[PDB]
This record gives C-alpha cells, structure tokens and sequence, in this order.
C-alpha cells in the first residue's frame, strides 16, 4: 500500500535531473516518495508535516530540498 520510496538524490527534481525518477515517480509527490531517512533528511520534517505545513513551507521545503 501506497507509493515506491527511493533515495533523495534519484528522486531530485532539477539538481540531480529533470524527470528521470525510479519506477513509479513525479514531481507531484516526490517529497513524499523519499524514505524516513530521506525525507527527515533533505527536509527536517515528518512526510506528515509536510501535508499538514503551508503552501509556502510545503513550496520552499521542496524548493530548499531541490525538489520543488
């Protein structure tokens, strides 16, 4: 249940590519397809916290963690 997790540099936006994401993977939820690790890694926060931040945290979050 629910979505593929892959590490953060190969799920990178621009800095590390443009779309070539794993199988299973787009800039819609890419802040949501990194592991615990890399998620609380690249971001700091709780893949929940994300959801429950705001428009310009959740943007600058996945623009700071080169997946905006």
């Amino acid at each position: 249940p629910g979505l593929q997790i892959y590490p953060y540099e190969m799920l990178v936006v621009t800095n590390k590519g443009r779309t070539k994401l794993p199988p299973g993977v787009d800039r819609m939820r890419l802040e949501r397809h990194l592991s615990a690790e890399d998620f609380s890694r690249v971001f700091a926060m709780s893949p929940e916290e994300f959801g429950k931040l705001a428009l310009w945290k959740r943007n600058e979050l996945k623009k700071k963690a080169e997946l905006f």
